[PDB]
């Protein structure tokens, strides 16, 4: 079954919520050449413990070594942050970051552009945050999610580039991963009527090649088949009475906290 969010549980996922996006604010000015995605994951961690007294979901559940997933350029998703492993000058960089506050989730990410941003990877980074926003306008009680993930798979299509069919958005709340799945491609057999009080993520994975993945020796890192770069944003979301509440909003988004669809 998919939860509703009582009021008192809505307000605990939006305290969680901005803690997981003032990680994502705070990691910012480290994100540069040189710095290793370990070094990266410490100060992560550092600040979700000391600063924010709370706990990273990803340190380990199902065995993760790590307090947030850190994803270079062909990386899909779910890479682990390594001491040995650099930032270089024209890096796309994923930073996932799930933080538990009173019992409930946050669960963020976005892209990072190491050095100037007109590098190859940055169109695929902006076109995948926009494909995010695109879906997040959607949003709001009557509609069907399968109408969600077609327009995100429309949308990245005619921008020449390929969504990944094999990782998925999801409910959240008291658990990390809920009812829903939140596919973001067309799936013509979902699903699922949105209504006040559901929450969830949305986060699609973007390859500037072809959609396929392969699974890499670690149990958790995803690559493109073809090595082309990949890029991915979510944002965690309450459905309102007319749209949805984006909990995990930050200084440097460009859409609205609020969305609503009434006249
Ligand atoms: C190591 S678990 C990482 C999960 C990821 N934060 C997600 O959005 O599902
Ligand atoms: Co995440
Ligand atoms: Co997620
Ligand atoms: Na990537």
């Amino acid at each position: 079954a998919i939860s509703i969010k009582t009021p008192e549980d809505i307000e605990k996922m939006r305290v969680a919520g901005r803690l997981a996006a003032e990680v994502l604010e705070m990691i910012e000015p480290y994100v540069k050449p040189g710095v290793s995605t370990g070094e990266l994951d410490r100060i992560c961690n550092d600040y979700i413990v000391n600063e924010q007294h709370a706990v990273s979901a990803c340190l380990g559940y199902h065995g993760y070594p790590k307090s947030v997933c850190i994803s270079i350029n062909e990386v899909v998703c779910h890479g682990i942050p390594d001491d040995a492993k650099l930032l270089k000058d024209g890096d796309i960089v994923n930073i996932d970051v799930t933080v538990i506050k009173d019992g409930f989730h946050g669960d963020t990410s976005k892209m990072f552009i190491v050095g100037k941003p007109t590098i190859m990877g940055e169109r695929l980074c902006r076109i995948t945050q926009e494909s995010l926003y695109l879906a997040l306008r959607m949003v709001k009680p009557g509609i069907n999610l399968r109408e969600i993930g077609a327009a995100i798979q429309k949308f990245v299509e005619a921008e020449g580039f390929s969504v990944v069919r094999e990782y998925c958005g999801h409910g959240i709340g008291r658990g990390f991963h809920e009812e829903p799945q939140v596919l973001h491609y067309d799936s013509r057999e979902t699903n699922v009527v949105l209504k006040p009080g559901m929450t969830f993520t949305i986060e699609p994975m973007v390859n500037a090649g072809k959609k396929e993945i392969r699974t890499m020796k670690d149990g958790w890192t995803v690559k493109t088949k073809d090595r082309s770069l990949s890029a991915q944003y979510e944002h965690t979301i309450v459905v309102t009475d007319n749209g949805c509440e984006i909990l995990t909003l930050r200084k440097d988004d460009t859409i609205p906290a609020i969305i609503s669809h009434d006249e």
